[PDB]
């Protein structure tokens, strides 16, 4: 089974125990470690980070003491814009620069492939984005005829229903892509006024939920459906919680909120949390495991988080294989508790080595 | 919270350990136990078994060392005839007769009240269905009225949908109603060739299932959207399980089978299986929890058993509570493994005791 | 069968033939005219429009050559405000006062009701609702104790399921109103980024809808099954057009367009347009019957416009007819053709008369 | 667009006008006619009827004017049986000898074709079915490789959702096939205990029916989405209509029944009536269109038959075309008014000849 695992370029920048940096990962616990994110100044791939291409290589160390670990430095993300892509991708002017640029700069830096994190394709933009990884894919091709190891094309879909429709033409894309990442998390927003775990692997309770297509289980469905094979198939798992300010003494799914939630001493963001900084906010808490979603929420005072445990990530595993996905995608090594220290016991890695085990075994 | 069990007066007649009579449960162990069933013989309720008499006798004297417990005759069933009871329902003097019959015969032999059981009113008698009801209560009142303990009066309802908006005005009759027994169980027929768990919690996988509305949780948030009171609510628990003969290597949720399962020892009847049976066939087999269901299937060579255990009774007792039910039905205490042998320790009644347990425990 | 019929009190301020009064409306044609809308000042029932005492006489006028028309008050709307509507349902004191204030305002002005238009009550304003309902029709029954001809009291209720589901009670309301308009139209939002009509009469085409529950014939059904007594249910029907921008050269249902149509000449609201403006639309369009819905829609150049006439409102009232329904409600007078240039035969009313004459036939 | 037409060796043992005879056909109405049925003595493609080897000219002869019409002979039916089927093609040696016996036995007797009406493969023939249409077409390549015009090979299939998925391999079958026809009528059977249309096009009206997937459209787009290539797809249409016997004084959608309707004069079989049957039966009947479904039914007396008309076949018509399909499919050409003196006109074949006319026309 494929693990692919996330690195933001902008963990560093966090407070103490919190700065991470591609040496603190380990080098056998992933088969695929993704860098994220890379710009494109010029309709070329450029480096995001001053010091981007340090990073690049303290991650391309990790695979000397293990030549199975593959690496894949991913463009796009939340913040480049939907915009700025669209364009460089609807004429073939910068369409073909880009491609173009691409191979050369993986190769002069260690990486083993592209990842493309497009957040989102307008429904304007779908026949373009199928294109854009059909050729992306050709060159691809005809940079490895000389007789190297071809690089690895991917991408990160969003997992909600709506986009996924307005966006993908998954049964084409589906072809040229290695392998895609539904990125089954960020389900419940602050603005719905309520309560609700952001990645819950089914639906639940028919009543407690506005639509029956906010949860893993329907999003990996949908897909399935819409051609994407199995084996291209990895299924997203969050290390990091969502949580929201609640408005009353209700507490449980679907309460009153009143804005996102207190932001983590570490993150630093309304709204999200680390499972490094969950774990903090655990002591003296109070956990529901949500009954028919299989994810566990926690709330203590006037704050609520809904996110994953070993629990969870195991029981959303023996999903995906059920299924007989390609694998689970983490996002993100950097938001596990990848000190070891925040969740006791010393070993870290806590929620990726859970997802780890329960793919090899059974 | 109301923990109501049923007690068939046929589980007498079965072999060696299966016999089970009225003073072989557990005066303890729930809050209403209700006997079934009774005839409806000349448009008066009338006992069925030839020595029912004796029975409602051995029922009754559990009321000695709890005068709390109540008792309640079920009148109805399904073998009884769906039709002979609307010809009773629609006839002005043939509901009468019967609705004057029951205060006397249930003082006579020691019940605390009635149970419609009838199944299933026809879209052609959703109106007779709720004058009886109507009228029943009224006859309950008019006899109490001097000063006496009123007789108390439920109706057991069916779970599926397409029966209950063609049967039932849930918003009259409940107000007439003391509760109301919800008949979560038997969701999935052998007839549809594949494999199903008969009473799952949720949906599941969202493909995966049949309809939407072959579980627990749609069944009861139907019911109290339709109007009926929470409080007035019991969710209806199985202690039996339904069995299937596969078709070939597949055991999974779906698998194809070839009719029902086979016939217990004890039970002798295709397709079921007491949850004592179930536990002799437990020995060598394979069980596996449904995901998305929160009820456990198990399977042993060519045999696929869908039932209930403590784990499942449990999150679904945990469920009722949450939606804050009167509690929970069970059917029945000669399904549940009442010798207590069946299943190690010898302890008796492992189900119910379960859901007993868990309704007063949090 | 009771005709109601909605007159805005802004489209007195329309350009030219769009200028729309009181005294324009065929005092024969409906059998209850709604006013709309009314405020609620400092937890009183007010007028609105600086001039609507005036308007108000002017409608109340056509009671003269006619004393059955029926006409109320319609307090609430689009464009009033979910919450101010709240705090005031919420509130107890808040609540006396408005109920206390209707009927004086009533009699005062000279309205035959009350037309409850709170678009809409939140997740938590389910039981106020009720309740605020419930005492308004105590007090419209204290007000005519004495003797007098009671107030008339309604609603109009969202057709859609996810708001039917979280606000109304239907069972319980629909005992205290008098009738219930439910607001069959507005179903497909120009953001889905396709074409597609507001308000089919059924899902029609199986895989070219989004969901199976936006289109009146689910609504309907939907409110049926939940309770509400057909003899007091009203469907709406929409004498104005939901337009958007076509993206492409695709013209049919599901075609993806950019936005919402151009604005009218009269109405001046993008993706909005009313009948007598459609009938302009027409001149060298291209009219689609969509045969699994039962209603047209036009597109000429970039403009698509789902809407209904004559031939689609008649297969409405038939459908309401078969489904033995109170009546029809119509969204507005003034949306329709009222002068009755615009769509041919100087006839005014075309869309409203056709319904009223289907009514009237068997 | 192609327009297959079946033929009934049987429909010559029918009274009077009710004898049909190949000789009686419009060679310029369909563009395929497709004999039925024809038996195997045991792996050898053997007639049916006695006279069968002279009809089998008959028909042909029709090539002599219109040389572009095309005829395929379709081994099965609805009598030859499910296990003679699966007990033949399972065997690979009976197998073989079929396959092998089947062009020469077309060649010899002027037939085009082959087209395979197994009725119905259950879940322990789906891949032998594969495998028998895969090599089936194989040896119509071999036999035609010296310079021969190619043997075609067809498939009647069932419409219904549960019997294509227990049975169908859509996207492999549908590579051989040179064409599909997609038997879409007969939904309704009279165990139903309610009149319904077997042959909507559109499930219409919600809760009126069943399933979402016992009509047209379903059927096809449900096709269509699991690999049925539109181009390879000719939608069946009915030519007879399914009468029930009413128990009460409801004629309307789903009203009660007794049983099958009485027994057509010339096809003398309960709960079917041929179209010239229905023509006759109308007189002094009341149709009634069924509004979502854009199909009649009529009723006369305690009779209530739902088929198709001119109206309703050319609107089914309209319906193939939008969804671009091959063509399509009659059943049959005995059942249309082939005489054309019962429904008058004294024109021959009223519903397919509709069809035609539709089919080329817009
Ligand atoms: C169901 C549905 O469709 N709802 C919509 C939401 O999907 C949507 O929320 C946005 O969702 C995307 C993924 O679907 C998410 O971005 C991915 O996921 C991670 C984690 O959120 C992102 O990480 C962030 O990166 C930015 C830099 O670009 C950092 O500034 C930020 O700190 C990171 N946050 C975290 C938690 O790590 C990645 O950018 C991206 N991963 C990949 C591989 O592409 C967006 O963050 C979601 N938006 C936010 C910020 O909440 C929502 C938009 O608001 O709209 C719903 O309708
Ligand atoms: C979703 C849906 O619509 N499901 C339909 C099913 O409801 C229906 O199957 C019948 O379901 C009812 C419960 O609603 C069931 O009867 C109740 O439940 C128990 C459990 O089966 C019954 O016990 C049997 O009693 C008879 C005598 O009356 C005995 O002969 C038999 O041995 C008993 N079996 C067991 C396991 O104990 C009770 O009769 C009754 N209990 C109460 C409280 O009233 C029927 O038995 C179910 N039918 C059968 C025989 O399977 C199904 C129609 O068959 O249709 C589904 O769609
Ligand atoms: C299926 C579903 O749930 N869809 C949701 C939509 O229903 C919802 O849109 C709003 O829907 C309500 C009724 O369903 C509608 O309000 C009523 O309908 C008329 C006609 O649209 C409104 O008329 C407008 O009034 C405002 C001022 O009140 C005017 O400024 C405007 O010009 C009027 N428009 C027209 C064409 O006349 C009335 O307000 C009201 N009438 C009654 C009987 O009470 C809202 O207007 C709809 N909102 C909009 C902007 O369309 C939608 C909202 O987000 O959400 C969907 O999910
Ligand atoms: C949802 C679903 O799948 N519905 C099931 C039904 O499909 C099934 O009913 C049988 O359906 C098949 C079609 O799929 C039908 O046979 C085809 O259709 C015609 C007319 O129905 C048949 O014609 C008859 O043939 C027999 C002998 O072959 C003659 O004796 C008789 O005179 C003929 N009658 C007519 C109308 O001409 C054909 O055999 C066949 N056509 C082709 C090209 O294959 C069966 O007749 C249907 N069975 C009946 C008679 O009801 C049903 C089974 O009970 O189950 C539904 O659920
Ligand atoms: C806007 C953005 O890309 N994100 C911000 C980060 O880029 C930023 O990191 C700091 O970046 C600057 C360069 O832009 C670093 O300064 C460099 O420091 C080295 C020290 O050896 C020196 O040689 C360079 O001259 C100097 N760069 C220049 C030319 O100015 C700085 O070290 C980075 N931060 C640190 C201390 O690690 C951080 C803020 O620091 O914010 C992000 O949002
Ligand atoms: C169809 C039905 O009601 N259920 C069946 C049971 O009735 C049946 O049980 C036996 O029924 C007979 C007849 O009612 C019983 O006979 C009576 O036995 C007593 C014993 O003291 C005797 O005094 C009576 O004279 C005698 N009366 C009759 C009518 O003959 C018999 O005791 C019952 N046996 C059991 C098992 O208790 C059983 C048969 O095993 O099958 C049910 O399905
Ligand atoms: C925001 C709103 O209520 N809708 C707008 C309308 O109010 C507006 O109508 C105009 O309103 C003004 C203010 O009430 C009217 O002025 C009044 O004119 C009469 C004339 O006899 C005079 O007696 C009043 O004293 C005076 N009111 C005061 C105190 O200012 C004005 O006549 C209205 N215009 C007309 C003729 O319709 C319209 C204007 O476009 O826009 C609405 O959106
Ligand atoms: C079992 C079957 O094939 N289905 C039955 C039909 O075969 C049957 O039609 C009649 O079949 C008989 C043959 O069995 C026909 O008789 C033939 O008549 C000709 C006259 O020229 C004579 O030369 C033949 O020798 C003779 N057959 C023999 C060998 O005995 C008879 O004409 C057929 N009837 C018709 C309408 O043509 C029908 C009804 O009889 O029932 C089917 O079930
Ligand atoms: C990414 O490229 C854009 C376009 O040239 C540029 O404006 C931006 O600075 C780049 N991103 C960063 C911050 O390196
Ligand atoms: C039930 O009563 C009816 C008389 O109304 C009778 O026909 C039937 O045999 C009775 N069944 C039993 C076992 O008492
Ligand atoms: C409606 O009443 C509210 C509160 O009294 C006020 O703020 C608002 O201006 C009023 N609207 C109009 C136009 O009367
Ligand atoms: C082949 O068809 C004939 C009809 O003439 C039928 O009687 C026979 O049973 C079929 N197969 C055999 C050889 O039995």
């Amino acid at each position: 089974y494929k693990l692919v695992c996330y690195y933001t370029s902008w963990s560093q920048y966090r407070e103490g125990d919190g700065s991470c940096f591609p040496d603190a990962l380990d080098r056998f616990l992933c088969t695929h470690i993704i860098y994220s994110f890379a710009n494109i100044s010029n309709d070329h791939i450029d480096t995001w980070e001053w010091n981007d291409v340090t990073l690049y290589g303290m991650l391309n160390t990790l695979k000397n003491r293990n030549p199975n670990l593959k690496t894949l430095l991913s463009v796009g993300g939340w913040n480049f814009g939907s915009q700025r892509f669209s364009k460089i991708a609807s004429n073939t002017q910068s369409r073909r620069t880009f491609i173009k640029s691409v191979p050369p700069f993986l190769r002069t830096h260690g990486f083993d492939g592209l990842d493309l994190a497009w957040l989102y394709p307008g429904r304007r933009d779908k026949q373009h984005f199928t294109t854009l990884i059909k050729e992306m894919k050709a060159e691809f091709i005809k940079e490895a005829q000389p007789g190297k190891k071809q690089l690895l094309l991917s991408a990160a879909l969003s997992a909600g229903k709506v986009t996924i429709d307005s966006s993908y033409d998954i049964a084409k894309i589906s072809q040229h892509l290695d392998f895609i990442s539904i990125m089954t998390y960020d389900f419940h927003g602050a603005w719905r006024g309520t309560t609700g775990h952001h990645s819950p692997l089914f639906r639940g309770q028919e009543d407690a939920s506005p639509d029956r297509f906010s949860n893993t289980d329907y999003a990996v469905g949908y897909m399935l459906r819409l051609g994407a094979p199995a084996s291209k198939l990895v299924m997203g798992i969050p290390t990091f919680g969502r949580s929201f300010t609640l408005a009353s003494s209700e507490t449980g799914v679907g309460a009153p909120i009143s804005g996102p939630g207190i932001p983590g001493r570490f993150t630093k963001e309304a709204g999200t949390l680390a499972y490094y900084e969950i774990c903090d906010f655990l002591r003296g808490a109070t956990v529901h495991r949500i009954l028919g979603q299989q994810v566990p929420y926690a709330t203590k005072g006037n704050q609520w988080v809904g996110y994953d445990d070993q629990e969870s990530v195991k029981s959303k595993v023996q999903y995906l294989k059920d299924r007989q996905l390609a694998g689970a995608m983490v996002w993100a090594l950097d938001l596990d508790d990848f000190q070891g220290s925040f969740c006791g016991q010393d070993l870290r890695f806590p929620l990726t080595n859970a997802i780890k085990d329960a793919l090899a075994a059974t």
